């Protein structure tokens, strides 16, 4: 009479295919997708403060477009700028539009403190029929269209010191009229000038008296410039004409605020990661939704699928063990022992090796990857305009980052899956050689992941081999007589 | 009488040295270079459309330099700009030259549609002796040098709507004369002005009446600007003077087109990857030729050599096996069995383990690397000018990319070679323990990668061990009597 | 009588914790920090030439601020710009300040060659009380404030050819006065002009007659521009007024020079790597001190600690061997043999496997990492100003690089530590199976990393097993009689 102890591992009929260093496509028992390929479709408004620019750009809310009067003094961690947005005030252009938009977005607040500028000998609060405030004519609420008073426009020259402890942002402008008649009617001088200076900075702009396309009934423009006044510094606005003055300063801050062009609707939910396609869950280490991200988002990768083997290698199917096949009928644990003796066939898992493999497998990826990279303000990555050098450089930087992180994700998945598979085979072989070392001369490796044990082995003794208390010398005198004789 | 079965692997006298994680320099049987270090020397003109700018820059072909009249309406996937190139027309400078060059290169076409601009009260088709068209005086063929008609130069003011479904590109200019006499002779106003506007954009340029170096007999210049008109938009050209008008618009496209500064000649061959040094083969995953690439090119790496072990570890040299030495006299396969019995010494490979190792080794690198990264338009990376901030940023981005990809290539080669070596030793040891499991108690591991088999083993039985049909129990009663007695 | 040979490895009570692919926190015998987290606090002035800008910016030393007269013609490999720096001359602003600063820093020399500009009909060597040279009024020493001579300011128009073999750098300026009275008093024309041109370049600047904050007693400014003249080219300075001419040219070079904002003091020591926090040792492959680097510096990584296992796995504690525990009482070598026989217990290391493991472990990281990346001039990474697009792009490039290199460092440490641990366990198991192959049938694996040897084994024979000369057949007839009987 002899016994048989086969060592084995769990298998599943539902084998998931993964990628490794050594195999293009290998079948494992379980796998987790690391690439968030689909979004919720909606921008969840927590924990980040989401400001919906329903029909307003950021610059139109800054300047005070009347339909953006509902954005006076609004703060945000993300400004969602809709493609539906339009302007309904005096036609304007921002030289260096993207820089102003970016610094106002990172500022995270349109907190406008009005200041007592003493514009003397000049008519304030100029207006236009291209911005009906409500009824009648108006203008940007955060600007002051100055025009001649009587028969002259003096050389305006005012100062404003920054005695506070923060950067002030002064949004000013220059009026480019259409005709010299319009110039000399608004500003008596034949060609104006707007200088705005600090102790360390300068901008001087000569207006551009020339006609141009009719936008809301005007062949004139406002060229919007800005000036950042540091603490202790001082602003000076000098002007010979064509000045669109500021009424005050925008309280600059520095923080996690940003801006995002999106058309997805906001919804009352919770999500750390926001994309133009909506909020996504940050549970996975990579994504494929969009490269434009805000918050604790995963990394963007070109790959649409990257399956990490969070389980072992699958070999789905005389009680032969692991050298031949894996066991489908073992859910008690990962690695285990089947056994055949006179007291009846049976099975029992080994939670030691199972729990070792799970302890190594449960926390694999989170010890070579980041928490979830919190990126709040980044470069622009979707361009509507054609600009050339700086746009191509931004595109190239982002494409470089994307290709590098895609390669890193591919190599990481391959390495971690190869290590998972070698680790699980290692635990199986370690259990095998452990049981070999318990059965010094009382057993023989049959070659199918199984020990033929040459003494009568009741289920108590099979359990003794399973749990490690098996003393070989009790049965040695019998097993040698059954092996070599 | 006893037999002897040694297991072994192929070896070669021509051992190639490679790098791993664990060994600085280890000898393997075969190795493939992954870094394309040398070029063909010629730019192959397929599958990409290569336009040879024989003596023409891209901007001189855009504007219509007479010796670039052969580039009217030419399209390309790559514009090869020769260092031999020169200008032979009115001296000019492009403020933001690189941006115009880049967007015209990505445009991939100089398709110029002439438009009926109504320049009234003004003499069109001005010319110069600094561009002989052929005989006589001429000008850029895609521009229109306007000058006074009679005794006055009116305030030119024309419009052109973009009712089409593509971006129009209007290349216009401003004439900077040398003297006020030249100004008031060409343009009656003492100081001109050129405004070019759309519903959302602006450029207004006051000319610069001042002398400057004589280039082709002139101390005057053309400052070339551009304006991109989106669909539905409208262009307006206003001017008080010094206008170099456009005759039409360049049909902007968006695609795989680009530009490359090179002196290599074009040749009728096929190659996906183009560099300034010539076309190179894209068979290898990395390169060292140049960082400037067009097409399906490998990645640039600082390394000049990176040998991937596409073979196993080399140990070149009583029929002792793999624990001692490798076999030079085995080409039948990778892993194999030598044997010594009474019926004569012999040898035979094992195609199972050989083909396993080759199946794992043939497709290693192409399951963690990209297809071949198709990069068409990228930043400029070789600068002739000194520009400071943007140039240093482009250089830093490219050097960052190069160092990162060089490190990735080094780590990848080390990892893949270490995995190759461990994999081949693993297949050898797996075959060894397989043969151990076939020879349960009939054999003994001699310690030189060899089993001394303690029964008479004819060549049929050695083949039985080789192919897996060896049943131990037939010879057990004899082998135990020969081992322990 | 029987003997016992246990194989084992060294252990230490001082176990250092490290990170791997398979274990979050595993205990090893020795570990090296790869992240230089602390600096010396001082900038060591060798081998790089360090120029201490004690109270001088680079532009103030370029132009010739009087308290920077001690920096005439100074050369550097690194210009240390102090936060204590101030200007004490005519108030000025540099449009494109950062580009001029960067190209003058990479130039690595303020070598100023004076040229014989023939400014005729005009008063040279203008001065101001905002730069007392020493006593009296003066100006920038490398500029020439031109003013009217008598009752007229002619149209200045001079040329200067670059007949040399290097780029010349001409630093010129434009005077923006406060009042039209000041303009027409200094420069008779009501609105000046400064054109500076070459055969391929242009800059024309109309001054800005407007008041502005009083800096050192003046509401006027100098707008500093530059012009780089290549070999064979020619400079032409034309001016209707408001010209701040150059007295000569700065000899541009190209090399390892750079600039760094720092407050750390210089000290006479030796160090290749300089940061604003001081010089640091470049012995480690990564750092956490600062991302701003000059010289042969390590790579910046967000991690503050990254311990590389330069030793094996620690298992600190009947002479049981390596399967159970590691040995604390073995310093002779890494892997070794303990033994118990009738001639007394004893111990002896195996320098073969020890030296194999050390040869593999001593040079691990330096065969997948770089020498130490020499980066001399890079982008600016700490910004005092808010600028928007280009600043955000520089920040994003550097943050991308930092996150990528941090991930690479983490993955590299995990991989190299996992390979160290698997390599050391591999050498231990290889020694174990070597000793198994020496003791073919004379021994039995007890299961605690130990062979019970079934013949009397004097210390000479234990040494025979240790050094490899052990012939099994001498003791086989006795060991079989002691094992199976
Ligand atoms: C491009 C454009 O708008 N051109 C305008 C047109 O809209 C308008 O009907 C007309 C009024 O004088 O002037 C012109
Ligand atoms: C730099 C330059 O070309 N200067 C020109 C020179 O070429 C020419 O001989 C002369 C003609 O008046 O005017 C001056
Ligand atoms: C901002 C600033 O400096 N403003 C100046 C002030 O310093 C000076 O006291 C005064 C002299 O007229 O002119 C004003
Ligand atoms: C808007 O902002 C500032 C912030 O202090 C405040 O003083 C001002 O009165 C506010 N006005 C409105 C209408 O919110
Ligand atoms: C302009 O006002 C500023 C206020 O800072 C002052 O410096 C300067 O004296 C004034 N100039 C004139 C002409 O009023
Ligand atoms: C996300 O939106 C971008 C831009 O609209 C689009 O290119 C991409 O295909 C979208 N992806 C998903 C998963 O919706
Ligand atoms: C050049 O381009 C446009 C493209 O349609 C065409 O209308 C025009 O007549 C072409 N002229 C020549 C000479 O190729
Ligand atoms: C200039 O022409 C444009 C054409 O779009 C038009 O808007 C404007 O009325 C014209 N102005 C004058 C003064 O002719
Ligand atoms: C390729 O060309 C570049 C620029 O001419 C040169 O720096 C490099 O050494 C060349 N490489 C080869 C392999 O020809
Ligand atoms: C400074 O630089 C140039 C370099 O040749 C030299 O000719 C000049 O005389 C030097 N002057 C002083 C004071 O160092
Ligand atoms: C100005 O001087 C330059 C010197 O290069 C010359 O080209 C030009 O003839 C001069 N013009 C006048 C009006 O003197
Ligand atoms: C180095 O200096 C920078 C800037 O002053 C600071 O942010 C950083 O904490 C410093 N690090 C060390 C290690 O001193
Ligand atoms: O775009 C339509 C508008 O164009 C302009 C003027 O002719 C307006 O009267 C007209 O309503
Ligand atoms: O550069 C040479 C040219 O220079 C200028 C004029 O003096 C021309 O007559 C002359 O041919
Ligand atoms: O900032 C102080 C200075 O301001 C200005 C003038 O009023 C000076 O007289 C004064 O000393």
């Amino acid at each position: 009479s002899t016994a048989t102890l086969c060592l084995g591992h769990h298998a599943v009929p539902n084998g998931t295919l993964v990628k490794t260093i050594t195999d293009d496509q290998i079948e494992v028992t379980n796998a987790t997708e690391l690439v968030q390929s689909s979004s919720t479709g909606k921008i969840c408004n927590n924990p980040h403060r989401i400001l919906d620019g329903i029909d307003c750009t950021l610059i139109d809310a800054l300047l005070g477009d009347p339909h953006c009067d509902v954005f006076q003094n609004e703060t945000w961690d993300l400004f969602v700028e809709r493609s539906k947005a339009f302007s309904n005030c005096y036609p304007y252009d921002v030289p260096d539009y993207a820089s102003l938009r970016s610094l106002v977005a990172s500022s995270g607040t349109l907190e406008f403190i009005t200041e007592g500028f003493t514009w003397t000998g000049v008519t304030q609060n100029g207006g236009s029929n291209a911005c009906k405030r409500g009824p009648g004519s108006g203008f940007f609420s955060r600007l002051n269209w100055l025009t001649k008073s009587g028969s002259t426009y003096p050389v305006l020259n005012v100062t404003m010191p920054n005695n506070d402890n923060f950067d002030k942002l002064y949004i000013w402008g220059v009026h480019h009229p259409s005709t010299n008649q319009e110039q000399t009617s608004l500003y008596v001088q034949a060609s104006g000038r707007v200088t705005v200076s600090t102790r360390r900075s300068q901008q001087t702009i000569i207006p551009n008296i020339g006609s141009r396309p009719w936008v809301r009934g005007l062949s004139s423009r406002i060229s919007i410039y800005w000036t950042i006044v540091k603490p202790g510094d001082v602003l000076v606005i000098n002007s010979n004409g064509n000045l669109i003055a500021p009424r005050g300063y925008f309280k600059m801050r520095t923080g996690k605020s940003s801006i995002m062009r999106s058309d997805a609707p906001i919804d009352t939910c919770i999500s750390e990661c926001i994309t133009p396609n909506g909020s996504i869950p940050n549970d996975k280490p990579f994504q494929n939704v969009n490269k434009i991200t805000y918050g604790a988002c995963p990394k963007y990768v070109k790959q649409n699928t990257l399956k990490l083997a969070t389980g072992m290698r699958n070999v789905p199917e005389a009680i032969a063990g692991f050298i031949e096949n894996g066991w489908e009928g073992m859910i008690d644990g990962w690695y285990g022992f089947r056994h055949q003796n006179s007291e009846g066939t049976g099975q029992a898992a080994d939670l030691k090796s199972t729990q070792a493999a799970i302890d190594q497998i449960n926390g694999k990826l989170n010890r070579v990857i980041e928490k979830t990279n919190e990126k709040f303000h980044q470069i622009e990555k979707e361009f509507s305009e054609v600009e050339g050098r700086i746009q191509d450089l931004e595109k190239y930087v982002e494409d470089t980052k994307i290709d590098l992180w895609s390669y890193n994700a591919e190599l990481l998945v391959a390495l971690e899956n190869q290590h998972t598979i070698d680790l699980t085979d290692s635990e199986m072989n370690k259990l095998f050689e452990k049981t070999r070392r318990q059965l010094r001369e009382n057993a023989e490796d049959m070659g199918n992941g199984c020990f033929k044990i040459y003494h009568k082995c009741d289920n108590a003794c099979i359990e003794s081999i399973r749990n490690g208390t098996y003393d070989h010398d009790v049965y040695r005198d019998e097993a040698l007589n059954n092996r070599f004789q």
